């Protein structure tokens, strides 16, 4: 049912496969880019963090990012930009008790999860250059075909 776990690598995911990362620590879980119009990084924040500034290496650059998470769940912050000259924006949030995060390339679009477990759902960013998006994971991950997406969304929301 679940292909993995693979060790952390940089690679170019094929289309229509969910990459499901089993995050452990509170740093950058995941980052991806095609070097033309998508840079995305997913940042993990542990439970019960009052508002403060933390530093993260995004694509080899130390960046200052304001974080907060007053819940008892982990927070995964989806940072995004579409221009190599811009700064990252906190685009989306996944609030999770499972610590599992997803990214998929499908239909000209880049898909992640957001919301609150157990009712987290997918959303998208657009691109003209989907197939050049490569992904560097910083924790162990599994591969799921999009045809099995409902299982992926179960994992995301209820764990392994």
């Amino acid at each position: 049912v679940l292909d993995g776990p693979y060790q952390p690598v940089a690679f170019k995911p094929p289309n229509d496969y969910w990459i499901l990362v089993n995050s452990n620590s509170n740093g950058v879980v995941l980052e991806g880019t095609n070097n033309t119009d998508v840079w995305v990084a997913i940042i993990s924040i542990e439970p019960n963090v009052n508002s403060e500034s933390r530093q993260y290496s995004l694509f080899g650059v130390n960046k200052q990012i304001t974080v907060v998470n007053t819940s008892n769940k982990w927070k995964f912050m989806e940072m995004f930009r579409n221009n190599s000259n811009a700064e990252f924006q906190h685009k989306r949030t996944l609030t999770s008790s499972t610590k599992l995060v997803g990214i998929l390339k499908h239909g000209g679009r880049l898909w992640t999860y957001h919301g609150e477990t157990p009712n987290a759902t997918t959303d998208y960013s657009t691109t003209s250059n989907l197939n050049e998006i490569s992904v560097t994971t910083y924790a162990e991950f599994y591969i799921i075909p999009r045809s099995q997406e409902s299982k992926c969304t179960e994992y995301i929301n209820t764990g392994l």
